[PDB]
C-alpha cells in the first residue's frame, strides 16, 4: 500500500577522474550557464553523451541538486553522472547528461507542415516537464525554445527541458496556500516563458521585437513591460479565439496575474490535444524565411 514508486536514489557524486571513464572531446556542443557542454564518449561503451562543466561554488551545488530532483521526469534531460574533480588546481562539477541529438523545437519544426493540434500536443509535453518541476518546488527560470532539444531525430523522439542554470528552489484540509508557505512569483516566469514559445509554435515568429520606427514603446524591452504584442496577419487568421486567449492568460505582464501550471494543463486546448483543428499553420514556412 506505500507510495513505494514515490522513492528515488539520492545523487551519488564520484571523485574518480572522469578521465578514467569517457574520453572528453575538446569540441564544444555550446556555453550552458555557468560552464561548457563538451562532448564526451563511454570508454566501457561508446555511447556519447554531453558534459556541463561548472566550477564547484554553492550556485554549482545547488543546479546539480535541483536539477538531479527534476531528472526524474521524462521530459527533462537525464543526468547520467556527477563528477567532483579537480580541473587545473580548481574545484569543479562534471554532470554528465544523456545525447540530445534531435536538434532545437524549432529546427526539427523548421525542416519540413505543423498543425495545431500539432502545436497543442507540443505545449503539452513541454508542460509537463514544468508542472513536474512546479510540484517539487522548482522554478526553472530559463525556459526557451533553445533549452528545449529533442531525443533523437525519429518522428517519436521526445522533447526534453535543459540547463539548469538559473532553475530556484521556491520555499488543516482548508488552510489557504498563502500560510502554508511565502513562495514568491519565480514560478511565474517559466509560465510567461511557456506563453512565448506556444505564440512562436503558431506562426513562427515572437511577439516582442526590435522597432524604433514606432512611436510608442519603440524598444522591445517597453513593449515588453508595458506587453505591446498582437496576432497579426495572416499567420494568426484562422488560429482559435480560444488559442489566443490562452496566450493572453500566459502572456501577461502582472505576474500574480498569469495562469498556473495547473491551470495551464487543465486547459481544453492542451487538455484534449486530440479534438483541436489540425488547421495549418506558417510556422514552418515563416521559420525558413525567418
Amino acid at each position: 500500500q506505500f507510495p513505494q514508486f514515490h522513492v528515488k536514489s539520492g545523487l551519488q557524486i564520484k571523485k574518480n577522474a572522469i578521465i578514467d571513464d569517457y574520453k572528453v572531446t575538446s569540441q564544444v556542443l555550446g556555453l550552458g550557464i555557468n560552464g561548457k557542454v563538451l562532448q564526451i564518449f563511454n570508454k566501457r561503451t561508446q555511447e556519447k553523451f554531453a558534459l556541463k562543466m561548472l566550477q564547484d561554488c554553492p550556485k554549482a551545488r545547488r543546479e546539480v541538486e535541483l536539477h538531479w530532483r527534476a531528472s526524474q521526469c521524462p521530459h527533462i534531460v537525464r543526468i547520467v553522472d556527477v563528477y567532483e574533480n579537480l580541473y587545473a588546481g580548481r574545484k569543479c562539477l562534471l554532470i554528465v547528461m544523456e545525447c540530445l541529438d534531435g536538434g532545437e523545437l524549432f529546427s526539427r519544426i523548421q525542416d519540413r507542415a505543423f498543425t495545431e493540434r500539432e502545436a497543442s500536443e507540443i505545449m503539452k509535453s513541454i508542460g509537463e516537464a514544468i508542472q513536474y518541476l512546479h510540484s517539487i518546488n522548482i522554478a526553472h527560470r530559463d525556459v526557451k525554445p533553445e533549452n528545449l532539444l529533442y531525443t533523437s531525430k525519429r518522428p517519436n523522439a521526445i522533447l526534453k527541458l535543459t540547463d539548469f542554470g538559473f532553475a530556484k528552489e521556491t520555499t488543516p484540509y482548508y488552510v489557504a496556500p498563502e500560510v502554508l508557505g511565502p513562495e514568491k512569483y519565480d514560478k511565474s516566469c517559466d509560465m510567461w516563458s511557456l506563453g512565448v514559445i506556444m505564440y512562436i509554435l503558431l506562426c513562427g515568429y515572437p511577439p516582442f521585437y526590435s522597432n524604433h520606427g514606432l512611436a510608442i514603446s519603440p524598444g522591445m524591452k517597453t513593449r515588453i513591460r508595458m506587453g505591446q504584442y498582437e496576432f497579426p496577419n495572416p499567420e494568426w487568421s484562422e488560429v482559435s479565439e480560444e488559442v489566443k486567449m490562452l496566450i493572453r492568460n500566459l502572456l501577461k505582464t502582472e505576474p500574480t496575474q498569469r495562469m498556473t501550471i495547473t491551470e495551464f494543463m487543465n486547459h481544453p486546448w492542451i487538455m484534449q490535444s486530440t479534438k483541436v483543428p489540425q488547421t495549418p499553420l506558417h510556422t514552418s514556412r515563416v521559420l525558413k524565411e525567418d
